[PDB]
């Protein structure tokens, strides 16, 4: 469960949020594979409720109607096509598995689904699975409203409705089998793993019972005995009866404290400073590195819909965002997930964004295709952070330094820090309100290195800053607090 199953050498996955299968297939071949990305997290591929009020929001995909591979992202044929092409190029696919619940109980019955399947929330009828009233936790939940009312009670958090979402009775073998049937169908198709949505709302034991019914990965692409990569979505900050450590026996867990803390540190909130990142990782109360799935922002908290709140950094904060992502990708802690989003009309009122529901770029509900500009950037309102030079080059940096230890740390007691990874990489950050000019020990072999943040190494030459490492491994770095990107990164493969 704990291994990503990525090709040797690729250390990151990217969340291509709301992308169409056909676009992902193309991206795998034209960019993801050549650039060294390990895999892709896809949006839920199963049929969901079609909400029109508000129009088509992104969260309608977390309200299942059936396990049919039929959504705004494409049909089953297109989905299978994407997995095959991506796998054939060495890029894995990770499915977002929404198995804790079905749609909201207040949703009207009918055929308002992405595939026309009929459903009736009121009577607990989902004939396309099929599921009936006997398959939900309505009789098990003890709250007066039937919804989760108090998170201090670990029992209702697992047996009651998350904001009204019909809760599946995961202790019943029938339900466990229907879910395994769905996941095994995907595994046999070729997916390498899953993101278990709302894992906190499920009993660790119920999850285990389901994982026990899962097949090994497709032997046409994976070595015999390969188990699917499992990362459970558990929002565990401090003070809750439920701990993410309770789920270690099933696979990895999302470390939401990672992005929240990095955000406040980079934003320099509450007296925090980058020099405190010296013991970043478990020393900060995070889960063990071999059980952590980390990220700066997620599709949820990038719009204030999740843990982290206001401190979370996103593409909206481009400058600080690139720095945070750079630090994450350079630091050895956990397995990294890169975010890829779309622009939406952010409309703040009394501190909250009233347009946080807006779905992907579309034409009358039809998701727009991802277009590639001449400068490798995207159009149609897709942000494509994974294509930003500073982020893409750090993705490669992580691959190059994979396995190298954390060393040669340096800090000015404020917001100017630096560190290297063995003798394959070195990175320097300047987040102070003054310039940084100093000679540091990089631990790298002598030579001329191209700064991969400001430029690239293109055929024996650098298109940006050049760093010169002397015989004793020392090198001079100059970063003004006015630089577009206040940090420099160089590695073994950026050496001239
Ligand atoms: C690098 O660029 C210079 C011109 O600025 C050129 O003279 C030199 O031959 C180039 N080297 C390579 C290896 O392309
Ligand atoms: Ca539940
Ligand atoms: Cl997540």
């Amino acid at each position: 469960q704990y291994s990503p199953n990525t090709q040797q050498g690729r250390t990151s996955i990217v969340h291509l949020f709301e992308w169409r299968w056909v676009d992902i297939a193309l991206e795998c071949e034209r960019y993801l594979a050549p650039k060294g990305f390990g895999g892709v997290q896809v949006s839920p591929p199963n049929e969901n409720v079609a909400i029109y009020n508000p129009f088509r929001p992104w969260w309608e995909r977390y309200q299942p109607v059936s396990y049919k591979l039929c959504t705004r992202s494409g049909n089953e044929d297109e989905f299978r096509n994407m997995v095959t092409r991506c796998n054939n190029v060495g890029v894995r696919i990770y499915v977002d598995a929404v198995i804790n619940h079905m749609c909201g109980n207040a949703v009207s019955a009918g055929t308002s689904s992405t595939c026309g399947s009929y459903f009736n929330p009121g009577s607990r009828d989902f004939p396309a699975v099929p599921y009936s009233g006997w398959d939900f936790n309505d009789g098990k939940c003890k709250t007066g409203s039937g919804d989760i009312e108090n998170y201090n009670d670990a029992t209702q958090v697992r047996d009651c409705r998350l904001t009204g979402l019909l809760d599946l009775a995961l202790e019943k073998d029938y339900v466990r089998s229907k879910i395994a049937e769905y996941m095994n169908h995907l595994i046999d198709i070729g997916v390498a793993g899953f993101r278990l949505d709302a894992s906190k709302h499920m009993w660790p034991g119920d999850i285990k019972a389901i994982l026990d019914k899962l097949h090994n990965l497709n032997s046409n692409w994976f070595p015999a005995g390969s188990k699917p990569f499992i990362y459970q979505e558990v929002i565990d900050l401090g003070g809750e009866p439920i701990k993410s450590s309770d789920y270690f026996g099933n696979g990895r867990v999302t470390e939401f404290k990672y992005g929240a803390k990095l955000g406040t540190v980079i934003r320099k909130w509450n007296g925090e400073k980058m020099s405190y990142l010296k013991n970043w990782g478990e020393g900060w109360g995070f889960v063990p590195s071999d059980r952590a799935l980390v990220f700066v922002d997620s599709h949820d908290n990038q719009r204030g819909h999740g843990a982290g709140g206001a401190s979370i950094l996103t593409f909206w904060d481009a400058r600080l965002y690139k720095m945070a992502v750079g630090f994450m990708l350079a630091h050895p802690y956990g397995f990294t997930r890169v975010m890829s989003s779309y622009r939406w009309p952010r409309q703040f009122q009394n501190g909250n964004d009233v347009n946080d529901w807006v779905g992907p770029p579309n034409n009358n509900g039809v998701i727009k295709e991802v277009t590639i500009n001449p400068d490798t950037t995207c159009g149609n309102d897709w942000v494509c952070e994974h294509r930003w030079r500073q982020i893409r080059n750090m993705v490669i940096f992580r691959n190059v330094v994979d396995g190298q230890p954390f060393t040669n740390w340096y800090d000015n007691g404020s917001n100017q820090v630096a560190f290297g990874r063995g003798n394959r990489g070195f990175i320097v950050f300047n987040n102070d309100d003054w310039s940084f000019s100093l000679t540091l020990q990089t631990g790298l072999p002598a030579g001329t290195y191209c700064d991969v943040i400001s430029g690239d190494k293109i055929n024996g030459n650098c298109t940006g800053i050049k760093i010169y490492v002397s015989d004793d491994g020392k090198a001079h770095f100059s970063i003004s607090n006015s630089a577009e990107d206040p940090f420099i990164a160089i590695h073994a493969e950026s050496k001239l």
